[PDB]
Protein backbone atom coordinates (compact mmCIF):
# COMPACT_ATOMS: atom_id res chain seq x y z
CA UNK A 1 0.00 0.00 0.00
CA UNK A 2 1.52 3.40 -0.76
CA UNK A 3 0.41 6.25 1.04
CA UNK A 4 -1.79 4.55 3.44
CA UNK A 5 -1.21 4.16 7.47
CA UNK A 6 -0.71 1.75 9.85
CA UNK A 7 -3.88 -0.15 10.25
CA UNK A 8 -3.13 -1.22 14.02
CA UNK A 9 -2.89 -4.73 15.07
CA UNK A 10 -6.16 -7.16 14.17
CA UNK A 11 -8.03 -3.88 13.20
CA UNK A 12 -8.43 -5.95 9.71
CA UNK A 13 -9.62 -9.41 11.28
CA UNK A 14 -10.56 -10.90 7.57
CA UNK A 15 -7.33 -9.95 6.79
CA UNK A 16 -5.18 -13.15 6.23
CA UNK A 17 -1.39 -13.81 4.68
CA UNK A 18 -0.60 -16.30 1.77
CA UNK A 19 2.60 -17.54 2.89
CA UNK A 20 5.08 -20.27 0.77
CA UNK A 21 8.28 -20.00 3.27
CA UNK A 22 7.45 -15.75 2.84
CA UNK A 23 4.14 -13.78 2.44
CA UNK A 24 3.55 -13.28 -1.30
CA UNK A 25 -0.39 -12.16 -1.59
CA UNK A 26 -3.31 -11.45 0.78
CA UNK A 27 -6.62 -13.06 0.72
CA UNK A 28 -10.12 -12.46 2.69
CA UNK A 29 -11.59 -15.05 5.35
CA UNK A 30 -15.32 -15.43 4.18
CA UNK A 31 -16.45 -17.99 6.46
CA UNK A 32 -14.18 -20.16 9.43
CA UNK A 33 -12.75 -22.65 6.18
CA UNK A 34 -12.83 -20.88 3.73
CA UNK A 35 -10.38 -17.51 1.94
CA UNK A 36 -11.19 -15.72 -0.82
CA UNK A 37 -7.64 -14.60 -2.76
CA UNK A 38 -6.43 -13.49 -6.55
CA UNK A 39 -5.95 -16.53 -9.19
CA UNK A 40 -3.04 -14.64 -10.02
CA UNK A 41 -1.65 -15.58 -6.43
CA UNK A 42 -2.57 -19.03 -7.26
CA UNK A 43 1.02 -21.80 -6.08
CA UNK A 44 1.30 -25.30 -4.45
CA UNK A 45 2.07 -25.35 -0.68
CA UNK A 46 0.07 -22.75 0.83
CA UNK A 47 -0.36 -21.85 4.62
CA UNK A 48 -2.59 -19.20 5.37
CA UNK A 49 -1.92 -16.75 8.53
CA UNK A 50 -4.82 -15.77 10.12
CA UNK A 51 -4.47 -13.15 13.03
CA UNK A 52 -1.35 -11.76 11.86
CA UNK A 53 0.23 -7.69 12.50
CA UNK A 54 3.68 -8.13 12.04
CA UNK A 55 4.27 -10.94 10.26
CA UNK A 56 8.28 -11.23 11.10
CA UNK A 57 7.31 -11.91 14.68
CA UNK A 58 5.13 -14.11 16.67
CA UNK A 59 3.12 -11.57 18.78
CA UNK A 60 0.17 -14.23 20.11
CA UNK A 61 -2.70 -14.00 18.11
CA UNK A 62 -1.93 -15.84 14.73
CA UNK A 63 -3.35 -18.92 13.65
CA UNK A 64 -1.26 -20.96 11.14
CA UNK A 65 -3.47 -23.43 8.98
CA UNK A 66 -2.43 -25.25 6.01
CA UNK A 67 -4.73 -25.29 2.67
CA UNK A 68 -6.74 -28.55 1.38
CA UNK A 69 -7.45 -26.98 -1.59
CA UNK A 70 -7.07 -24.67 -4.35
CA UNK A 71 -9.60 -23.48 -6.58
CA UNK A 72 -9.14 -21.39 -9.54
CA UNK A 73 -12.12 -19.90 -11.39
CA UNK A 74 -12.73 -21.74 -14.22
CA UNK A 75 -12.81 -19.36 -16.29
CA UNK A 76 -9.79 -16.87 -15.11
CA UNK A 77 -7.34 -15.59 -17.89
CA UNK A 78 -4.02 -15.00 -17.14
CA UNK A 79 -3.67 -12.80 -19.98
CA UNK A 80 -6.32 -10.58 -19.60
CA UNK A 81 -6.91 -10.93 -15.70
CA UNK A 82 -10.49 -11.20 -16.42
CA UNK A 83 -11.98 -13.19 -13.57
CA UNK A 84 -9.06 -13.00 -11.29
CA UNK A 85 -10.21 -14.72 -8.26
CA UNK A 86 -9.83 -18.40 -5.89
CA UNK A 87 -10.84 -20.07 -3.11
CA UNK A 88 -8.62 -21.96 -0.88
CA UNK A 89 -10.00 -24.45 1.51
CA UNK A 90 -8.43 -24.73 4.88
CA UNK A 91 -7.43 -27.96 6.57
CA UNK A 92 -8.89 -27.19 9.61
CA UNK A 93 -11.44 -24.63 10.81
CA UNK A 94 -10.09 -21.09 12.13
CA UNK A 95 -11.34 -20.16 15.32
CA UNK A 96 -13.28 -17.05 15.38
CA UNK A 97 -12.98 -14.22 17.40
CA UNK A 98 -12.51 -10.48 18.07
CA UNK A 99 -9.28 -10.48 16.50
CA UNK A 100 -9.97 -13.60 13.26
CA UNK A 101 -13.10 -12.95 11.84
CA UNK A 102 -14.70 -13.57 8.58
CA UNK A 103 -16.21 -10.41 6.53
CA UNK A 104 -19.96 -10.94 4.48
CA UNK A 105 -20.08 -11.09 0.94
CA UNK A 106 -22.01 -8.66 -0.59
CA UNK A 107 -25.54 -9.16 -1.71
CA UNK A 108 -25.45 -6.20 -4.11
CA UNK A 109 -22.81 -4.51 -5.97
CA UNK A 110 -21.38 -1.31 -4.75
CA UNK A 111 -21.58 2.09 -7.02
CA UNK A 112 -19.45 4.23 -8.01
CA UNK A 113 -18.62 6.80 -5.33
CA UNK A 114 -18.38 4.48 -2.10
CA UNK A 115 -15.85 4.69 0.20
CA UNK A 116 -13.73 1.42 0.62
CA UNK A 117 -11.21 0.08 2.82
CA UNK A 118 -8.44 -1.43 1.30
CA UNK A 119 -4.96 -3.55 3.16
CA UNK A 120 -1.88 -5.31 2.73
CA UNK A 121 1.69 -6.32 3.76
CA UNK A 122 3.25 -4.81 0.11
CA UNK A 123 5.65 -2.22 -1.56
CA UNK A 124 4.55 1.07 0.37
CA UNK A 125 6.82 2.88 -2.51
CA UNK A 126 5.64 4.59 -5.85
CA UNK A 127 9.62 4.26 -7.25
CA UNK A 128 11.90 1.72 -5.32
CA UNK A 129 11.02 -1.00 -2.81
CA UNK A 130 9.80 -0.77 1.03
CA UNK A 131 8.01 -4.00 2.34
CA UNK A 132 6.20 -3.03 5.93
CA UNK A 133 5.99 -5.63 8.00
CA UNK A 134 2.90 -4.59 9.85
CA UNK A 135 -0.62 -4.05 7.67
CA UNK A 136 -1.60 -1.07 5.70
CA UNK A 137 -4.69 0.59 5.46
CA UNK A 138 -5.91 3.09 2.92
CA UNK A 139 -9.44 4.77 2.43
CA UNK A 140 -10.49 5.21 -0.68
CA UNK A 141 -13.52 5.37 -3.38
CA UNK A 142 -14.75 3.14 -5.85
CA UNK A 143 -14.74 5.08 -9.20
CA UNK A 144 -17.00 5.71 -12.40
CA UNK A 145 -16.58 2.83 -14.62
CA UNK A 146 -16.49 5.79 -17.55
CA UNK A 147 -13.19 7.08 -15.99
CA UNK A 148 -11.70 3.52 -15.76
CA UNK A 149 -12.44 2.79 -18.81
CA UNK A 150 -10.80 5.96 -20.03
CA UNK A 151 -7.72 5.15 -17.97
CA UNK A 152 -7.24 2.09 -19.12
CA UNK A 153 -8.83 1.56 -22.86
CA UNK A 154 -9.30 -1.81 -24.27
CA UNK A 155 -8.47 -3.70 -20.59
CA UNK A 156 -11.62 -3.45 -18.32
CA UNK A 157 -14.13 -6.15 -18.36
CA UNK A 158 -17.43 -6.10 -16.42
CA UNK A 159 -15.93 -8.24 -13.74
CA UNK A 160 -13.37 -5.26 -12.68
CA UNK A 161 -13.54 -2.11 -11.41
CA UNK A 162 -11.02 1.00 -10.21
CA UNK A 163 -11.03 2.68 -7.05
CA UNK A 164 -8.84 5.15 -6.00
CA UNK A 165 -7.47 8.72 -7.04
CA UNK A 166 -6.77 10.10 -10.55
CA UNK A 167 -4.04 12.54 -9.10
CA UNK A 168 -1.94 9.25 -7.84
CA UNK A 169 -0.32 9.34 -5.00
CA UNK A 170 -2.30 6.45 -2.95
CA UNK A 171 -2.53 2.46 -3.93
CA UNK A 172 -2.33 -0.70 -3.64
CA UNK A 173 0.83 -2.36 -4.94
CA UNK A 174 3.22 -5.49 -5.38
CA UNK A 175 2.21 -7.82 -2.81
CA UNK A 176 -1.03 -6.16 -1.80
CA UNK A 177 -2.41 -8.52 -4.20
CA UNK A 178 -5.42 -11.42 -3.58
CA UNK A 179 -6.20 -8.76 -0.70
CA UNK A 180 -9.92 -7.23 0.16
CA UNK A 181 -11.96 -3.86 -0.75
CA UNK A 182 -14.04 -3.39 1.71
CA UNK A 183 -16.82 -1.16 1.46
CA UNK A 184 -19.93 -0.73 3.82
CA UNK A 185 -19.07 -4.07 5.76
CA UNK A 186 -18.62 -6.64 2.53
CA UNK A 187 -16.23 -7.73 0.89
CA UNK A 188 -17.13 -5.75 -2.53
CA UNK A 189 -13.06 -6.25 -4.24
CA UNK A 190 -10.00 -8.11 -4.26
CA UNK A 191 -6.39 -6.50 -5.24
CA UNK A 192 -6.10 -7.42 -8.66
CA UNK A 193 -3.77 -5.65 -10.59
CA UNK A 194 -2.50 -1.79 -12.24
CA UNK A 195 0.24 -0.42 -13.98
CA UNK A 196 3.02 0.35 -11.85
CA UNK A 197 1.69 1.92 -7.87
CA UNK A 198 0.39 5.58 -7.46
CA UNK A 199 1.01 6.63 -10.61
CA UNK A 200 -1.36 9.33 -12.24
CA UNK A 201 -4.20 8.37 -14.84
CA UNK A 202 -4.01 4.58 -13.31
CA UNK A 203 -5.69 3.55 -10.07
CA UNK A 204 -5.79 0.63 -8.98
CA UNK A 205 -8.07 -2.73 -10.85
CA UNK A 206 -9.89 -4.98 -8.37
CA UNK A 207 -11.91 -7.92 -9.20
CA UNK A 208 -15.80 -7.20 -9.05
CA UNK A 209 -16.90 -9.61 -6.16
CA UNK A 210 -20.43 -9.34 -6.39
CA UNK A 211 -20.50 -10.97 -9.61
CA UNK A 212 -18.88 -14.09 -8.32
CA UNK A 213 -21.23 -14.76 -5.27
CA UNK A 214 -23.11 -17.40 -6.82
CA UNK A 215 -19.91 -19.40 -7.81
CA UNK A 216 -18.32 -18.84 -4.52
CA UNK A 217 -21.75 -20.38 -2.61
CA UNK A 218 -21.68 -23.43 -5.13
CA UNK A 219 -18.55 -24.15 -4.50
CA UNK A 220 -18.49 -23.72 -0.99
CA UNK A 221 -21.66 -25.54 -0.70
CA UNK A 222 -19.91 -28.57 -2.98
CA UNK A 223 -16.49 -28.84 -2.35
N1 LIG B 1 -3.11 -1.30 -7.63
C1 LIG B 1 -2.00 -1.57 -8.29
N2 LIG B 1 -1.36 -0.56 -8.85
N3 LIG B 1 -1.56 -2.83 -8.42
C2 LIG B 1 -2.28 -4.00 -7.90
C3 LIG B 1 -1.35 -4.89 -7.12
C4 LIG B 1 -0.14 -5.28 -7.95
C5 LIG B 1 0.53 -4.06 -8.53
C6 LIG B 1 -0.45 -3.23 -9.30
CA1 LIG C 1 2.96 -12.24 13.51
Amino acid sequence: IVGGYTCGANTVPYQVSLNSGYHFCGGSLINSQWVVSAAHCYKSGIQVRLGEDNINVVEGNEQFISASKSIVHPSYNSNTLNNDIMLIKLKSAASLNSRVASISLPTSCASAGTQCLISGWGNTKSSGTSYPDVLKCLKAPILSDSSCKSAYPGQITSNMFCAGYLEGGKDSCQGDSGGPVVCSGKLQGIVSWGSGCAQKNKPGVYTKVCNYVSWIKQTIASN
